[PDB]
């Protein structure tokens, strides 16, 4: 059990415990009367004359982690007899030592508005215990974050890889307007950092964040109907770096897309608009690089299409008519001649006023109607009419916009009780 | 009714009637023979010798509303025998005219951001029909504002008086550098409006919406312990007009409140400030005039005190006692010292790292203990502690922030297992 013949063996020992103990006692026969060990001994292991294996020093897995020993039996001549075989010492592990980060001060920098969780740069530590146990496992960990906003992380850690990459709030709120320079404080634990008693490293890391010049412009608004030459330059987009392939993508499949792009990112209108078709428009700018492949997030451009007065006012119909009693008195309401005009409702392009022109026949006088100058409502002006003395009147009604004219044709039918 | 004796009387009569009847028969006894009608006759009211009164073409209640007539009784003589008595035509109204505004063209202007509902224009229309009756009685309406934004009216007009003032929405949103200029098109129609058959007027207003420079002050951020002179110009208000009477008010109503104004409206910080007594401050800048009203609403001011490093890392107590065991091996955690930074939290005025500078004694070797950089967590760096070696160390830490360094005590007692 702690006692044996001379045949291969291992024997397996923590490092760094006290200098004493017995490992094994070897068991002779004669002609064997004395033992003798070589190899790997290290001015550490040592055989006494009668067979008993110990060490004097403690064991240290960094400096070697298996002892290759070889024990011989000797004859009382001082010959070689039995062996020699081989003892095999595994020198069990110990967390001895802390982690090191490979740099006391890092510096790495990273694009404003870039995909998060996506590593831009990486703090390597190492550990000079075994891997393959607690000891030598290492779990990473942010310190501190300065300056930091409202207790919001505008960066992460990945816990084993190292890996610094932003978080979502990173990617969205980190403007180098604002804030363009971010340090980072990292510890290294060893243990998986899942124990009190593991040992620590910090270091520093030093962010620039880089201006993305990629963003939504500001709403366009264009004129319709435009006298200029076209196409017009109208808005803009412009990918970080050079080379890349515009497109412009439009999310309804209308029958004419009047707006295009050139390879700059400049955004052109290539016809006339008009607000009486398409009141406004939506669509998104798009990066390439060489390959095909999207470069980032695509953009919203808005157009809003501005009005101008090029509609005149029209009819209801070729003869609007109306009847009146002959007992009707000085101001009855006859009826309402409403016009439409195509431009924008509640804007001067639209808004119509109403004039009496010519009034047929005059008898027995004229101007026996008046119309509301805006409401488009005639009145009888003066007196009663008399289908006895004329059983109808023509009148020509001039309907005005801003800078149109229109002649509208009301009939008055003159009826009994 | 249509006869009887000669007594006072009222009769009414629409005027634009074309007569058709007479009004009334009187009738007197013996000596009586004749009649007679003075008064407001117009040439137009007649008595027939034998009693009949009656009108001769249609009235007009403008020219004349009340006609009053007198009817006297007489004798074969021609002498007065019964009255005269008054006689009174009420003439009854009929909306013949139409409302005419004063003038076509009206012009006016207001302040942006002023009371709403608070007049700065009167459009004034005239109906020559009786106010009394909805033929004479005017409702004004905005017909159209030009321009207007998302359907929003920025004007109104009171129905009965014919004034304009800003709705709420005009006095919030109403910009001049955007837009300064506005049409108003406002219709007055009689039959207090409830007519379809009601006369309208129209008239064109023409309105200036006059600049606002009274506005609160973006918010200011003040560095704590200025060693400049004081007072120092913080941020500044000014009124439209000059003679303002500018004045601070203190909500909080604090013990010491390190702000003035002054006269030309210039907002001053009186005092060094103190983030860790006082992290921020609002308070309101007012305008009145020479008597004491409020020019218009007060103006919510905005002081940030922005932190420096001027508190040094204090130490938990004068001195930290950790207990540790013999059987306790390499890294085995003893205790965390933490030490108080009164600066802003999460800034690097108050973040805390951490130095072993001495162990005594050294025996049997220094260097037995390592603390944590930033955690301020004391290990042991070498080998286990021996109660034979020394019942006890201790460690001099130094603690510091960005520009401090701060000396603390740590003792370690060294015990027996249990
Ligand atoms: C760019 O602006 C042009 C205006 O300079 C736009 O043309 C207008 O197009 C509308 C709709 O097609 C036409 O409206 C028609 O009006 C006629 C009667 O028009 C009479 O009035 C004008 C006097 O102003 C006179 O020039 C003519 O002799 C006509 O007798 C109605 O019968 C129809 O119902 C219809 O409403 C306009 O007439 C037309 N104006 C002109 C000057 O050509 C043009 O559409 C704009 N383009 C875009 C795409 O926005
Ligand atoms: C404006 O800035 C001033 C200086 O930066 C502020 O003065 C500080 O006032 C605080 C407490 O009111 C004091 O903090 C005390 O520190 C001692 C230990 O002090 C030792 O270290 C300091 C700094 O190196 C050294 O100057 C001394 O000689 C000491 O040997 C503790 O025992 C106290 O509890 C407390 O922490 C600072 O001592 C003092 N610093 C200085 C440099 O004068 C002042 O209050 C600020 N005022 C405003 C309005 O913000
Ligand atoms: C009112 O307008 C109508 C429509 O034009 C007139 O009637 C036309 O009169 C012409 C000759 O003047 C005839 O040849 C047509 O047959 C009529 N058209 C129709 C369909 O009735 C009418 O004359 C006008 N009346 C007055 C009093 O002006
Ligand atoms: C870090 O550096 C060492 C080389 O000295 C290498 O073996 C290791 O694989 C690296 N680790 C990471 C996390 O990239
Ligand atoms: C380390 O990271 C993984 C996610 O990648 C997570 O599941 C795990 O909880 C993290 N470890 C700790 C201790 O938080
Ligand atoms: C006009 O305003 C009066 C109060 O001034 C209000 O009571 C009345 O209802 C309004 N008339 C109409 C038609 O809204
Ligand atoms: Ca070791
Ligand atoms: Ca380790
Ligand atoms: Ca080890
Ligand atoms: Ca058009
Ligand atoms: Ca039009
Ligand atoms: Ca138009
Ligand atoms: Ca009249
Ligand atoms: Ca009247
Ligand atoms: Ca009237
Ligand atoms: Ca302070
Ligand atoms: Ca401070
Ligand atoms: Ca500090």
């Amino acid at each position: 059990k702690f006692s044996g013949p001379l045949k291969p063996m291992t024997f397996s020992i923590y490092e760094g415990q006290e200098p004493s103990q017995i490992i094994f006692q070897f068991k002779a026969n004669p002609p064997a009367v004395t033992f003798e060990l070589t190899g790997e001994t290290d001015n550490i292991f040592v055989i006494e004359r009668e067979g008993l294996l110990y060490y004097n020093r403690a064991l240290d897995r960094e400096t070697r982690s298996t002892h290759n020993l070889q024990v011989a039996a000797l004859d009382a001549n001082g010959i070689i007899v039995e062996g020699p075989v081989p003892i095999t010492i595994k020198v069990k592990d110990i967390n001895d030592n802390r982690p090191t980060f490979l740099q006391s001060k890092y510096e790495g920098s990273v694009r404003q508005n870039s995909r998060p969780g996506k590593p831009f740069l990486y703090v390597n530590a190492t550990d000079l215990d075994d891997p393959a146990t607690p000891n030598g496992q290492l779990y990473y960990q942010i310190v501190i974050q300065l300056p930091m906003i409202n207790n919001v992380m505008y960066f992460q850690i990945n816990n084993k890889t190292g890996a610094i990459s932003l978080t979502r709030e990173g990617s969205q709120e980190l403007n180098p307007a604002k804030n363009p320079s971010y340090n980072l404080v990292i510890s290294v634990k060893d243990m998986g950092g899942q124990s009190e008693n593991s040992f620590s490293d910090t270091t520093s890391v030093d962010i620039i964040v880089t201006e993305n010049i990629w963003k939504a412009p500001k709403p366009v608004e264009m004129v319709e109907n435009s006298t200029d030459p076209h196409p017009i330059k109208i808005t803009q987009v412009r990918w970080n770096d050079p080379g890349a392939q515009y497109s412009l993508v439009d999310k309804e499949k209308l029958p004419r897309f009047p707006f295009s792009i050139d390879q700059e990112g400049d955004i052109y209108v290539t016809q006339p608009l008009d607000r009486e078709e398409k009141d406004a428009y939506v669509f998104y700018a798009v990066a390439k690089d060489e390959y095909g492949k999207p470069l980032s997030y695509p953009l919203e451009i808005h157009v809003k299409v501005k009005d101008i007065n090029d509609n005149p006012p029209t009819c209801p119909s070729p003869v609007t008519v109306f009847e009146v009693q002959e007992n009707e008195r000085l101001g009855n309401s006859i009826g309402t001649l409403t016009a439409h005009d195509r431009d924008e409702e509640n804007t001067a392009n639209s808004f119509l006023n109403y004039r009496i022109v010519e009034q047929t026949p005059k008898l027995p006088m004229d101007g026996l109607f008046l119309i509301q100058t805006y409401a488009g409502m005639l009145q009888l002006a003066k007196q009663s009419l008399k289908k006895q003395d004329t059983p109808q009147y023509n009148l020509t009604i001039e309907v005005s916009d801003k800078d149109f004219k229109t002649l509208c044709f009301v009939q008055i039918n003159v009826i009994d009780e």
